[PDB]
RNA sequence: CCAAUGGGGCGAAGCUACCAUCUGUGGGAUUAUGACUGAACGCCUCUAAGUCAGAAUCCCGCCCAGGCGGAACGAUAGCGC
């Protein structure tokens, strides 16, 4: 079945302008700006008002699958603007046992060097994503901390780090040592 | 000198032996898999749209040949313009 309409609508905070370039969304806020390219979608996306801006998103004769990227266009753009007014902040938290994981952080957040997982002589050195800065937690012990306006940029740096402690070989439900993603919150809390 | 290389010792060059010696190499997309964001299904979800890492595999490189396939350049005798 084919249905006639099927929408949704995204609420713009008064700090955050929107501006549309056919289906790119340009984002615009304190923390700084997101474009996101959304051609890969057949929608109609609509500014509405000037006080209160919203913004639509319209399918028409959309199957199942059609209409389930509606609402993915607007948790998307939403994230964007969660991004650009409070910005993402994973916490990390490093798990051993024994062996103590040193981090140093180089090129200003950029790049994560692991030493010490489960003893190893050899050294991780993880590439953050553009836009993410990583930093020790000057708060806890044994802790990172990763910021960023793009949540799958932000996301994807913390998936790589967490992946880059992996155990080989090993009963990993015993050894548990890692470094995992601990807390998704934001940058600003507000 | 002959004995269809008379026999035997050592033996140049050449050839030749893991029986001596030397050299043997880099990327790309990805598989399985693990994940990100994220609906569908107000929650969840690696999947649906979008995204990440990924290998004796695969394709390429390096290497071997080099097409009824090209190229630049030289010189061109009764011959070119
Ligand atoms: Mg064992
Ligand atoms: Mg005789
Ligand atoms: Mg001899
Ligand atoms: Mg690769
Ligand atoms: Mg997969
Ligand atoms: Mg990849």
């Amino acid at each position: 079945m084919k249905t006639i309409l099927s929408n949704q609508t995204v609420d713009i905070p008064e700090n955050v302008d929107i501006s549309l370039k056919g289906r790119t969304v340009i984002v615009k806020g304190p923390r700084g700006t997101l474009r996101r390219d959304f051609n890969h979608i057949n929608v109609e996306l609509s500014l509405l008002g000037k006080k209160k801006k919203r913004l639509r998103v319209d399918k028409w004769w959309g199957n199942r699958k059609e209409l389930a990227t509606v609402r993915t266009i607007c948790s998307h753009v939403q994230n964007m603007i969660k991004g650009v007014t409070l910005g993402f902040r994973y916490k990390m938290r490093s798990v051993y046992a024994h062996f103590p994981i040193n981090v140093v952080i180089q090129e200003n957040g950029s790049l994560v060097e692991i030493r010490n997982f489960l003893g190893e002589k050899y050294i991780r050195r993880v590439r953050m994503r553009p836009g993410v800065a990583c930093s020790v937690s000057q708060a806890q012990k044994d802790e990172l901390v990763l910021e960023g306006n793009d949540i799958e940029l932000v996301s994807n740096s913390a998936a790589l780090i967490q992946q880059a402690t992996t155990v080989k070989n090993k009963d990993i439900r015993k050894f548990l040592d890692g470094i995992y993603v601990s807390e998704k919150g934001t940058v600003q809390q507000a």
